[PDB]
C-alpha cells in the first residue's frame, strides 16, 4: 500500500472563511491516522473519511488551532456508539507535559488519551513516528512518519533551529509550517518564515517541500517563490485537499 | 433596520461532512452577534462576516458542539489585533454556574467573558435579551431575542417542559432543538423531538418554526412532516445560509 497525505486544513491560528486550521490525513492500506485536530477539521475530514473509519488521532501540541476539534470527535464517537456503528475506543495520542491538555483526551469509553514518549518511536499501525521538539511559546513536537518505504516530516509549529535538519533527513516529503514571509521574523511568535523553511528542505535534501500554517494576509504564493530562492526542489502551498501519495 | 437571522451551523454533536454545528448570527444595522460557536462555525461564519465586524458572541451552554471554536475565535481577534485591524475587546456572553468553563472566555485584551445572569435582561446593542433555563445534562440556558419589533426564541438544547410555552409566546420565529424523530424520545439525552418541538411553536402561537440540532441518521424532511402533524404553521429546517428576517 502507498502512504497517502491528505491536507484537511492549513490555516495558522484560526480559519480563513471556508476553510480550516491544522489538520492532516495519513493513510496507508485501510489505517487511517489524523494528525492534529483543529478548526473545522471535522467538518472537512468527513468528506473524506467517516468518523468510525478513523484509527487514530496523534497531536503536535495543544493551541486551539491544533486540537479545536477533539470534543466534537469525542461527541461523533459517542453517536456512533448510540447508533451501533462499533464500539472501538479511538485512541488519540498527545503528549504529557501538559497533564490538564492531556486528560481531556479521554472520554468515556470512546476516545483514549495515550502519551506518545518523545524518546522512543510510536508504531501506529503500519506507521513508525519519532519525534522532536520545537522551539515553540508552549510543548511542541514536530514528528517524523514512515511507513518503511516513504518517509514524511512535520515541523508542527516551531521557531527555526539547526536540529530540525537531521530529524528531516531524506525525508520524502517535509511539510514545514510557513507562517511569515521571507521579509519576516517569526522567532518572538515560535514561528518560522519562507526561507527558513527553504533552508531546512535544503540542506536536509528533503524530496519536496510543502508550506503551511499560511497567514491571513499577503500573497501566498510569494511564500513559494521565496523558498525557492534557497532550495531548489519543489515547493507547494498547502491548500485543504493537496493529495501527496508515495 | 430589520432582524436578520443566518444560520451558521446546525448539527448536534458534530458536523456531519462539510457542515457545523450550532451556531446562529443575528444582526441588526451594523451590530452583529453570534449565537453559539461550535464546530466549523467560525470557518462558515467568516464568509458572512469578518471576525473584526463581530460585536459580540452569546453562549447557551459549554458543550463541545457549541463552543468548540471559541479558541480560534480568540485566536483570530489576536491576529486582529497583530495585524492592526482594531483592539475592541470581543464580550462573549455566558453563564457561569460552570466557573471553570466561564474563565475560559476571557483572553488577554481581545476577548473578555462577561457572565449572564438568567433573571435579568441583557442589552447587546440593539437587542435585549431573555433566558430560561433547560432540562438538559449540563446547565443550560434559552434565549428570547427582540430589537422591539420582531422577536426570536431560540431553545437551546432542553428535553420538553412546558415553561417553553409562556417563555415563547408570540415569538415570531422559534428556534426548536429537534435531535429526534416523532417515535422516539429524546428525555434521557436531554433533546426534544419533532412533535415537542410542534407543540411549543402550537401554544405559543409562533409565527414559524425552524428545526435545528439535527441528527445524523434519517430522513431530516420527516421531521418537518412530523412538526407539522401539530403545529399548522410554516416549519423550515434549518441548514448553514438558511435567513430569516423580519
Ligand atoms: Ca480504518
Ligand atoms: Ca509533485
Ligand atoms: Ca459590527
Ligand atoms: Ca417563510
Ligand atoms: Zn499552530
Ligand atoms: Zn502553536
Ligand atoms: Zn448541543
Ligand atoms: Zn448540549
Amino acid at each position: 500500500d502507498p502512504m497517502k497525505v491528505t491536507v484537511i486544513g492549513c490555516y495558522g491560528g484560526f480559519p480563513a472563511a471556508n476553510e480550516a486550521t491544522s489538520g492532516y490525513l495519513f493513510q496507508s492500506g485501510d489505517y487511517s491516522l489524523l494528525v492534529d485536530c483543529g478548526s473545522a477539521v471535522l467538518s472537512k475530514l468527513f468528506g473524506y473519511v467517516p468518523a468510525e473509519k478513523l484509527d487514530a488521532v496523534i497531536l503536535s501540541h495543544y493551541h486551539h488551532d491544533h486540537i479545536a476539534d477533539i470534543g466534537p470527535l469525542q461527541f461523533a464517537k459517542q453517536v456512533g456508539s448510540f447508533l451501533g456503528k462499533g464500539e472501538h475506543t479511538l485512541p488519540i495520542y498527545g503528549h504529557d507535559a501538559d497533564i490538564e491538555q492531556f486528560q481531556k483526551l479521554t472520554y468515556k469509553t470512546h476516545t483514549k488519551g495515550i502519551a506518545f514518549q518523545p524518546d522512543q518511536p510510536l508504531t501506529a499501525g503500519p506507521f513508525t513516528i519519532t519525534f522532536l521538539k520545537t522551539i515553540h511559546p508552549v510543548t511542541c513536537y514536530a514528528m517524523r512518519i514512515t511507513d518503511g518505504s516513504h518517509t514524511v516530516v512535520y515541523t508542527a509549529d516551531s521557531s527555526y533551529q539547526d536540529s530540525f535538519i537531521p530529524f528531516s533527513e531524506n525525508a520524502d516529503l517535509l511539510i514545514s509550517e510557513c507562517n511569515f514571509y521571507a521579509d519576516q521574523d517569526g522567532t518572538s511568535a515560535g514561528h518560522m518564515n519562507s526561507l527558513e523553511a527553504g533552508r531546512i528542505a535544503k540542506e536536509a535534501g528533503a524530496g519536496e517541500l510543502l508550506l503551511t500554517h499560511l497567514p491571513h494576509f499577503g500573497v501566498h504564493d510569494n511564500l513559494r517563490k521565496e523558498a525557492k530562492t534557497v532550495f531548489s526542489g519543489e515547493v507547494n502551498i498547502a491548500k485543504s485537499g493537496f493529495v501527496w501519495e508515495g
